[PDB]
Order: C-alpha cells, then sequence, then structure tokens
C-alpha cells in the first residue's frame, strides 16, 4: 500500500536537508524502510520523486486558493482566506518551499514548466482579489505586495527548524506571521 | 578592467540559468574575454562564484555593523537597517537568487565563511530588535528578522525603470515598518 507515501515523505525530508544532488534513492529507501530493489516497484529514479513534489504542491496550492476564492461569501473574506491559506502552507510544508525555491532547475523541462505556470496562476489569483478589494489598484503595485507577503511567509524554513515543531512556537509564529501579512497589506494599501 | 566585467557577466548568467548550466567559456563570451584570456583572471567557475557570495555576504555584514555604529539609538539603527537592505534588494536581484539558489555548490571552507557572514548579518538585526524588546524571545525576533529578509528579498520575482525602483523603494518600506510594529504588538 501506501509504501508510496513514505517514499516521497521521506524524499521531502531529506532534499530539504541535504539538497537533491546530495541525495540518493537508496538514501530515500533507508529512511522510508523499503530495501533497495522494492524502491524501484514504486519510482524509476530521484527525478520522478522531485516530480511528484514539485508539480504536485504547486497544482494543489492554485486549486486550494481558487477553492478558497469559490467559497468566500465576500472579497474581504477571500482576502482573510487566502492569507490563512498561505499561513497554514508556511508552517506545515517549509521543507516543500525550501525544496521548490532552491531545486526547482533539477526538474524536466516539461515539470519546470508545469510548476512555473501553477506559480503564475496562483499569484494571479492574489492579484485579482487585491485589485477587486482596491478599485485604484494597479497590476504592477498588486503584484509587489503579492510578491512581499509570498516572500514574508516563505521565510519560514529559516526561522522555523525541529525546534519550533512545539504547538506553542507553531501558533505562536502563525500569530505573529498573520499580524506581519496584515499590516504589511494594509501599509501598502494606504500608500497607494 | 577585465576582472570585473567576468565577475558582472557571471552574476547575470549564474542567476538567469542557475550555476550548474553556466560554463567558464560563457562568462568569456559575454564579458567579451577569449577563452584562454579568462585562466589569467579566474581558475575555474567555482572561483567566481567564492568570489561573488563571500563578497556579498562580507559587504552585507560590514554595511549592518556601520548603521549600527553610526546610529545614535536603537529606534534609528533599525531604521537604518530597513533602509540599508531596501537598497541592497532592489539594486542587487540577481546576488539574491544566487546566494539563495547556489550557496551548496561553494567549496567547504567558502561555504563556512559564507554561512557565517550570513549568521553574523542576521545576529545584527535580532540584537538591534531584542534591544528595543526586550520581552522579544530570541526565536520571535528570528522569526521577524527573516521574515522581513523575505519581504524585501522578494524583488527577484516582482521586479523584471527608475520609476519602478522609487515605487517599489516607498511600498516595501511602508510594509515592512508596518510588519515590524504589528509583530512588537504582537
Amino acid at each position: 500500500s501506501d509504501r508510496r507515501f513514505q517514499l516521497l515523505a521521506a524524499a521531502e525530508r531529506l532534499f530539504a536537508e541535504r539538497g537533491f544532488l546530495a541525495v540518493r534513492l537508496e538514501d530515500i529507501g533507508a529512511a522510508a524502510g523499503v530495501s533497495g530493489p522494492a524502491i524501484y516497484r514504486h519510482f524509476p529514479n530521484k527525478e520522478s520523486l522531485l516530480v511528484e513534489l514539485l508539480v504536485g504542491v504547486s497544482a494543489r496550492l492554485l486549486a486550494g486558493a481558487r477553492d478558497v476564492t469559490t467559497r468566500s461569501a465576500n472579497l474581504a473574506a477571500a482576502l482573510d482566506g487566502l492569507i490563512e491559506f498561505h499561513l497554514d502552507f508556511a508552517l506545515g510544508e517549509a521543507d516543500l518551499i525550501r525544496i521548490q525555491d532552491r531545486d526547482l532547475a533539477h526538474l524536466p523541462a516539461v515539470a519546470e514548466r508545469q510548476v512555473r505556470k501553477a506559480q503564475r496562476q496562483y499569484v494571479e489569483v492574489w492579484v485579482g482579489v487585491l485589485r477587486e478589494l482596491n478599485p485604484g489598484l494597479a497590476e504592477a503595485d498588486a503584484r509587489l505586495m503579492a510578491h512581499a507577503v509570498f516572500g514574508l511567509l516563505n521565510s519560514t524554513p529559516h526561522s522555523m527548524k525541529a525546534a519550533d515543531s512545539k504547538p506553542a512556537r507553531t501558533v505562536r509564529a502563525r500569530a505573529v506571521l498573520r499580524a506581519m501579512t496584515v499590516a504589511a497589506l494594509s501599509a501598502a494599501d494606504r500608500c497607494l
């Protein structure tokens, strides 16, 4: 059964810690508790794991952002939902942030284009909601604000190690990052 | 001066294509230096990456120290550190991309030097934030500093014009100052 899930979770942890190039498929097997030849029943190579991890996360973030905006009762609730969604992602998946930043170039060209397309469309969901909320907002300003918020929230791999896996650390980090994000978007809004 | 032309080409190409995909001859080509002439200046790609990253990490730390040296009080020191990092993020998007993506491609000795200078840069910010707010835990001050670097270092994604620079400076400064005030009151 979900030996497939155990291999993906090990690949995610090891790619984040050591980087894609330094990690061997059998290291992923080892960490998952899958014997060397058993690994190749699930994945042919390292590249196939990286493709699944990054094509996966980028498509799911885009789908999640669309779901948030679809289910939102008004535009203010849509922006609040997008902030809460990205916050949960940054605190819960710091490993996938680190990998998608540092190892995008190791994807096959087709997978790289898929990931960059899903990233661009995720940004467009935020830009669309920001401009609808602030009819004065230029495209270029909305893009600057959205990228600034992703930069703020996606800092979690630098700030959050094994240490802050305590639930009290997670909720404190979440509250501080949410307050920073909401204040940053308010200041941008009153400056344009 | 050919040494600077090779470094500037290496910076542009490493940012665009990533360290591994770039050849020394490509750097030579872009700089307008013939193949064998390159090796009078740099023995390999690695030596260019070392100079780029040892350089930027030492200059950021020295600039942060200069800001805290010249400041009459801690409020002025934080304002100065924000202005300094903003100038860096708007002027040096290529070095941000490289330092993020390609640190692991340094020789071990250079990697330790760059990670030490990065850690000491973060410690200048953390030191100022904790002196300003003695109630701030180490972990919270580190979270706030990395959040500000993430906000400011978003410039490669948002900035392909002088008019773009002026506008981005005003918006990113307002976002950063408001973010650090909200963190403090939380």
